[PDB]
């Protein structure tokens, strides 16, 4: 039987704990109320990621029909369509995007299971979500760091999963943006500006693009090749900053915390080996990322999805 799903709840209060303007250092205390506050959306996220995992590995339309059962109940309770409350940042609607990025990749992975009832709750739910996500990103004055990336995958998930073009061009736009901000040397200028974390947040940045570039994949699109596979040069800046900080601690002043790359390394490692750079990464799979889209491994080696359109 499919477990009930926790009560949807309308708002969101998530807790900002960095206390430098670098965006850096941790408050601890802060960071575990932040935890504490976001504990049921993490669980969700992570439920719904592993049944849409467990679909994908067998294709048990059982797994399919309660990851879509748990999405309905939220998409019926109006979940996180309520207020984004500010306690003393954004990490409210940080948390709205993260989670749709989840919950959109969790529903694309079980679409072709969903009947035409299921459809007519989840699609406008997660359209409303994507729609409301796009216009905090018309406000000229928010800065489109990896935010801006991240946000875009839960929005060209929802695009390819409810057909909606406006959401897909969206969702694209936001891909383009974080491409275009590829330096010649790998770099992102807003994610340089991240001290000790500044290698993490690049990694960070990198992981949504690759995955908007394999959602573009299943429409038939290569994205990767984008002004003239600028990706490469970030893909490659972060791993060799994986096993070496050296050039980040120079370029930032501050030493790194060490990064080991996310699950991403499981996607571009078939579309652009560079003579095997990321295999030791992968050595470290299977790799799990609710907010990605769950077991990136599986998806790696079988596809986001069971079968096309």
């Amino acid at each position: 039987a499919c477990p009930a799903p926790p009560p949807g709840q309308p708002d969101i209060r998530a807790i900002g704990y960095y206390t430098d303007k670098a965006g850096s250092v941790i408050d601890p205390a802060l960071q575990q109320q932040n935890k504490d506050a976001t504990a049921p959306l993490d669980r969700y996220a992570a439920d719904v990621a592993r049944m849409s995992d467990d679909y994908l590995r067998n294709g048990d339309p059982a797994a399919a029909q309660c990851t879509l059962s748990w999405l309905g109940a939220w998409a019926d309770d109006g979940a996180m369509l309520g207020q984004m409350i500010r306690v003393n940042n954004d990490q409210s609607f940080y948390m709205r995007q993260w989670m749709l990025d989840a919950v959109a990749m969790a529903y694309l992975k079980v679409h072709d299971q969903a009947n035409p009832q299921q459809r007519a709750r989840i699609d406008p739910w997660l359209q409303k979500l994507a729609r409301a996500n796009l216009a905090y990103w018309d406000n000229p004055k928010r800065r489109r760091n990896n935010h801006y990336y991240w946000g875009g995958l839960g929005v060209l998930a929802t695009g390819l999963a409810t057909d909606d073009d406006a959401l897909w061009q969206a969702g694209h736009a936001a891909f383009q943006k974080g491409i275009d901000d590829i330096q010649d040397d790998g770099s992102l200028p807003l994610e340089m500006a991240r001290g000790q974390r500044a290698l993490h947040y690049h990694d960070y940045a990198l992981a949504p693009l690759v995955m908007m570039a394999e959602l573009a994949r299943l429409r038939g699109q290569d994205w990767y090749a984008s002004r003239n596979h600028a990706i490469d040069r970030l893909a490659r800046r972060v791993i060799e900053g994986s096993r070496d900080p050296a050039w980040f601690n120079q370029h930032t002043g501050a030493a790194q915390l060490p990064l080991q790359a996310s699950g991403w390394v499981e996607f571009y490692r078939l579309r652009s080996p560079d003579g095997g750079v990321f295999d030791a990464a992968h050595a470290r799979g299977p790799f799990h990322s609710p907010r990605l889209g769950g077991d990136l491994t599986l998806m790696a080696t079988h596809g986001i999805v069971r079968t096309p359109l």
